[PDB]
């Protein structure tokens, strides 16, 4: 067999050639002690992930046979009983240590791009510094009214707005002790501390302090730094340029500190179902941590005269392993079972990390020493306990010291929500954010009451009574715990990349609530979305709730449930079976795990697999209810394949041979036998799918 034997494990060639000729090389780990540890690890630990993944199906066949009987307080006082609900530990606080600033203290975007796109990684990681110029002119945060539309060449009154737009942020983020940047005429520092000039008058910062540093000469600085909420901003003075000409400062581009941390992805972003996926993704981590990526290059850290200081100038990385749940082929073991897909991602994606500690590839990652992994998916405490030993036992087999592997908590299923605090306390010394994932926070409720009734339509969730509590829940417990110059509080994603005008206008929300940090899906979407944190003094509005319970357990236990006509039953099902399929295409035929499907109403929409998880969860509820049928499903399927085809070189129609097309009926699947799967998750039929595809398409 093409497979190397190693103890009980027949590793797939691929991935053993590149572990050993890439990723080895260079961590000082003997490659047969690696392995070994590989092995040992693999057969100590999957005993327990699989009892842990019983435990969700007998917790959840409990729930379920309940509800077709049965109102809380019957209902709390039974899922306290049967091990749910769990007791509340005493309150304490988080001790992890030698932690990068970016997470303990500065508030601001955090950017997730899938591992396995190069090119989108490389932006990801070169986001941590952003025009805002670019994102200003090139989405519709300017109107593209009157005269200020885009066009093919550059369009001037649409670039005057940019620039009185910025000129306005500037005064709104360092004040001038008297006057506007708009009427700003010249820039320098003399003796020390900034002189704006003005027509008549000479002003400086009403707060001198948020003077950073400067390019160039102190007479005729090439650019000026300014700090303002701990994030810097850069004026870039040069006249020469096309924009400069025309600025009456000679201003060239406002530059804002925009992606502080991106999440590289092996998860809900990313397809990847044999071991060959798998090394693309590795190898691209890889080329990261070391600092060789190119496609072209990462950028360098950036220098200032304060003498001469520098800043860093890539965005600080996670990972994102998957969770407990698949398994994966790349390893099989002596009688053929496939390998628990989270200990691999753990070993080397750790093993990777160890080359963004050290330069000898030239680029750093961590500097406190620390590696971070976000562990999506777990279902209470003690699957957080089971994550920590899983990497302390990674932390051994790779020689580095304990606690290296820091935890990204992913608060986004219902059992790790109301035992949150217990979660927390489980990984209380790796801990470095815990983020509401309510996309698949909301997959999860709906699969958790799927007998209870009836569902409220998927727009109505984001208003439903369980989901704030659930929102101002987490907050809570965070702070409680200590994560105020410690560890992130963060919230959720906005999917619509087209709408940044009711992103700058509606996200400033989150930061409002006391998130350090909120999800973008672009370089650009951080850039704007960083306009809210020089806006709302996040430090300041978390000191305004420590100790405010804004939320109970009854509130977080509020089912969702409805209480329609049949114009509003044919819109929900054609726009769900719409973004389905938009998605699933691209997901099983071409192994493209995140793409833009419009939805019904003409929006494009960033979809995932939690957002799929979503959709397929709701017309499987709507069916065991008798909301619709089987036939009804099956017609919106084909009433919109023709129209994702259109709306989609080198691809594969769907209509009219819906048989004949692996895609189309593996959606049909996620759908009618959506409420069959654990806990209403989307890999098992996606990658049994998108395998599929693979192996006709080799015959
Ligand atoms: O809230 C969650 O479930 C969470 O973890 C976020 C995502 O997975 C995600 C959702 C949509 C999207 O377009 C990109 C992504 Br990265
Ligand atoms: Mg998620
Ligand atoms: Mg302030």
């Amino acid at each position: 067999t093409d497979r190397v034997s190693v103890g009980n494990l027949r590793i797939a060639r691929v991935l053993y050639d590149f572990v050993n000729n890439e990723a080895l090389p260079g961590t000082d780990i003997d490659p047969d002690s690696f392995w070994a540890g590989v092995d040992k690890v693999v057969a100590d630990l999957t005993p327990q992930n699989q009892a842990l993944l019983n435990a969700r199906d007998e917790l959840q066949a409990q729930i379920d046979k309940w509800h077709r009987r049965r109102d809380m307080d019957a209902y709390r006082q039974f899922l306290t009983e049967i091990g749910y609900l769990l007791p509340e530990p005493d309150d304490f606080t988080i001790t992890t240590s030698g932690v990068d600033a970016e997470i303990t203290t500065t508030a601001g975007p955090q950017l997730v791009v899938p591992v396995l796109n190069a090119r989108f990684a490389l932006n990801a990681a070169n986001a941590r510094w952003g025009s805002l110029y670019d994102a200003l002119y090139g989405t519709d945060v300017i109107p593209e009214t009157d005269g200020a539309e885009k066009g093919p060449t550059y369009n001037k009154v649409r670039g005057d707005k940019v620039i009185a737009y910025a000129r306005k942020f500037l005064d709104d983020s360092v004040p001038l002790s008297s006057g506007s940047f708009g009427d700003a005429t010249g820039f320098t520092v003399q003796d020390g501390q900034l002189v704006v000039a003005l027509p008549d008058k000479s002003t400086g910062l009403a707060n001198p302090g948020q003077f950073a540093g400067y390019t160039g000469a102190a007479e005729s600085p090439t650019s000026v730094l300014l700090i303002n909420h701990g994030l810097h901003i850069e004026i870039l003075i040069d006249p020469e340029s096309q924009v400069g000409t025309t600025d009456r400062a000679g201003v060239k581009d406002v530059i804002l500190e925009s992606a502080i941390t991106t999440i590289m992805d092996f998860e809900d972003s990313v397809a990847a179902v044999d071991a060959a996926d798998k090394v693309l993704g590795y190898r691209n981590w890889l080329g990261l941590n070391k600092g060789d990526l190119a496609a072209r290059v990462l950028n360098r850290d950036r220098n200032y005269t304060a003498g001469q200081f520098t800043l860093p100038g890539r965005s600080l990385m996670f990972v994102r392993n998957v969770g407990h749940l698949m398994t994966n082929d790349a390893i099989v073991d002596t009688d053929g079972s496939e390998v628990f897909e989270g200990i691999m991602d753990a070993l080397f994606t750790g093993l990777i990390a160890i080359h963004g500690l050290k330069a000898s590839g030239p680029l750093i990652n961590s500097r406190t020493g620390s590696i971070y992994i976000v562990k999506p998916k777990m279902h209470g405490p003690a699957e957080v306990a089971f994550t920590c030993e899983l990497f302390s036992r990674v932390e051994d087999v790779l020689g580095l010291p304990q606690n290296t592997m820091k935890i990204g908590i992913m608060d986004e299923e219902r059992r790790t929500t109301v035992n949150l605090k217990a979660c927390i306390k489980a990984a209380a010394d790796r801990v470095v954010f815990i983020n509401t994932g309510f996309l698949d926070r909301t997959g999860d409720e709906i699969h958790t009451s799927m007998e209870a009734g009836p569902m409220v339509r998927k727009g109505t969730m984001k208003s439903q009574p369980w989901i704030l509590a659930y929102e101002d829940h987490n907050v809570d417990a965070g702070l409680a715990a200590g994560f105020s110059g410690r560890a992130q509080v963060g919230k959720g994603m906005w999917t619509m990349t087209e709408l940044m005008a009711d992103m700058v206008e509606t996200k400033i929300a989150q930061p409002r609530a006391g998130a350090s940090t909120a999800w973008v899906p672009s370089p650009t979407a951080a850039t704007l979305h960083a306009l809210h944190y020089h806006q709302v003094d996040v430090a300041a509005v978390q000191q305004g709730l420590a100790g405010k319970r804004r939320a109970t357990i009854e509130q977080l236990l509020t089912i969702p449930l409805a209480k329609w006509a049949p114009d509003e039953i044919r819109e929900e099902v054609d726009n769900n079976c719409q973004s389905i399929l938009g998605y699933v295409v691209r997901w099983v035929d071409q192994g493209v795990g995140a793409s833009k499907v419009p939805d019904i109403h003409d929006v494009a929409l960033m979809e995932d697999r939690a957002t799929l998880r979503i959709s397929s969860q709701l017309l499987a509820n709507w069916l065991r209810h008798g909301v619709i049928t089987s036939a009804d499903v099956r017609a919106s399927l084909e009433r919109m394949a023709p129209l994702v085809d259109r709306q989609n070189v080198a691809y594969r129609p769907m209509a009219p041979n819906f048989d004949d097309s692996i895609a189309f009926l593996a959606a049909q699947e996620l759908i009618l036998s959506g409420a069959q799967q654990p806990n209403g998750y989307t890999e098992p039929i996606l990658h049994r799918r998108r395998r599929e595809f693979k192996a006709r398409a080799a015959e």
